[PDB]
This record gives structure tokens, sequence and C-alpha cells, in this order.
């Protein structure tokens, strides 16, 4: 169950994240993600961080870096992306092939953008997708709260694209 | 602008659909789709109907059949699917390759399931995607109304996966 399996952690970067826009319940999401990280380390299973880069999240800048609270090691894998989709024009599919990964446990931000897209893509490419409950977050968007957006998308993913894990 | 381009019409089937389970503003959607179908025939451009099948929408059954109101012809293309993603284990990608299609104008039901998935897939496979405004529909879901769901998904898609036609 923990073989040919990677933890895929999407766009957990400081600058997602402005003073006026706080990600919904982020502290608890990062705590839950760090718990998964720790299980992957114990099993020596691959952990892959995806980092987005664009004009307002410039590559290598302080704002592009991963939240400090996340447990990273030089041993982890890092993918650079420029679209919501973590496979779109990236080295993601190649790395998964090189690592013999068929199963992806996915977490990150934002729920309805990069996370949703990468889940639909990964399922569509033939990967087996998994998710730990409460490991995505997003922002109130002026029409729906973060809570409503999260409820909506997680209900779409359950069963049709991925399985939610038990603790 | 009309070369290497197909109209991709998702899941316009009688059984979608039922008393109590009514698609938001469906007649107006099917009217606008028939307008686009007319444009495509004029330019001799491919029109592709996707039809979903499952135990509750059995393949070839009356419920699985396309809404009668749609203007189909024997000459159009038809794709069978089993999952929200119209590319997943289907011959969509092969047909597009065979027909030399790079641009897809996408319509159908339901917004947040098959249409959203097929859009994100088509974009991520490198197709250029387009959409006529008001050509998706879906159901109230117990948390969100059909209109809220449509507003939500269409706003994600705009600029990011596809361009709405002007």
């Amino acid at each position: 169950a923990m073989k040919n399996r990677a933890l895929l952690l999407i766009d957990f970067q400081k600058g997602i994240e402005s003073p006026t826009q706080q990600l919904y319940r982020l502290p608890a999401v990062l705590d839950k993600v760090n718990q998964r990280i720790a299980v992957y380390r114990q099993h020596h299973a691959p952990i892959i961080f995806v980092q987005h880069e664009e004009t307002e999240l410039p590559f290598g800048s302080d704002s592009w870096q991963l939240f400090e609270k996340l447990d990273t090691q030089p041993t982890d894998f890092f993918i650079r992306k420029t679209h919501a989709n973590a496979f779109y024009q990236t080295n993601l599919n190649d790395l998964l092939t090189e690592q013999a990964v068929q199963t992806l446990e996915i977490a990150g931000v934002q729920t309805e953008f990069c996370v949703d897209t990468t889940i639909r893509m990964a399922h569509g490419l033939g990967y087996t997708c998994l998710m730990t409950p409460k490991t995505t977050s997003t922002l109130d968007n002026g029409h729906l709260t973060a809570a409503q957006i999260i409820q909506h998308h997680e209900a779409i993913w359950a069963g049709r694209f991925l399985t939610f894990l038990s603790l």
C-alpha cells in the first residue's frame, strides 16, 4: 500500500497568501501535511513539492519559497510549474515514471484551481489518486466562502477521481 | 478560425435529467447549441457528440439516446464514455488526431463533472479550448444551486483553460 506511492504537495508557498487574503485554516492543513510527510519519510517513500512561478511569485524569491513550517529535506523532489496543472509543461510525469510511482497522495492549494486540476489530470493519465481529509485550502472568492468551495470540490473528487484516506 | 476545430457536445442525453432532477435552463442551452451546430455544418467542421453510459444510463437504451431537439446527422462523430473525463479510456484523442483538430469548442452537462473534467483534460493535453456563453447546465446539489455552480466553474475556466467566445 506504501510502495510505488508518492506524496504530491502542491503550491504550499508563502506568497499565496497576502496580508488581506489568508488561506482557510492553513495552520491545521500544514500540521496534517507534516504528519503525512513523516509517514512517507519512515517508509522512504518519495515526497514531491510543486512550486508555481509567475510574475507575482518570481522563481526563487522569498514569496515563491515553501512555508517555513513544512518539513522539507534535500532528499525530497521539487517540480517547477507555470500553470494550475502540475503536469502541464513540467517534468512531473517523467519524475513519476523514473520513480516507478503509480499512486499519488495529493494535498495543496488552491482547492479549486491547481489542486482540482492536478487531481483530474493525474486520474486521467492513469494514476491512482488518494487524499488525506483536510489537506487543501483556498480563499473566499467574493461569491462563495473557502468552506463552500472546499466542500464542493472535495465532494466531486471523492470516489470519482480519488479515495479519501482513513486515519 | 474555423479550420482544425471541432464542436464537442457533452452528454446531451434524455436520462440526465428526470422529474425532480431538472437541468437549469436546458431549453435555452439546447437552442444555443443547435445554432452552433448550424455554424459548424456551414463550415464543414466536425461536430462530436459524447454519450456517457453506466448501469443507470445503459448503453444504447432510450434514456442514453441524445435529446431529440438536437440537430444531429449520421455524418457527425460519436464518442462513448464511462467516466466524467471524455478522454479517459475513450477514442476521443485518436479521433481528434485523425481529424486534425487542435481547437475545441465545448458545451454540455453537467458543468462541474464531465464538462469541467473534459475542459481541464483537453487544455492539459494541448488543445486550444473555446466556449459559447450559456452552453453548460447542471442540477441544484443540496448545497449549491445550479446557477452558483455554473458561475463558479465558468469563472475558473475563463482565461485559464479556455476563452469564452465574444
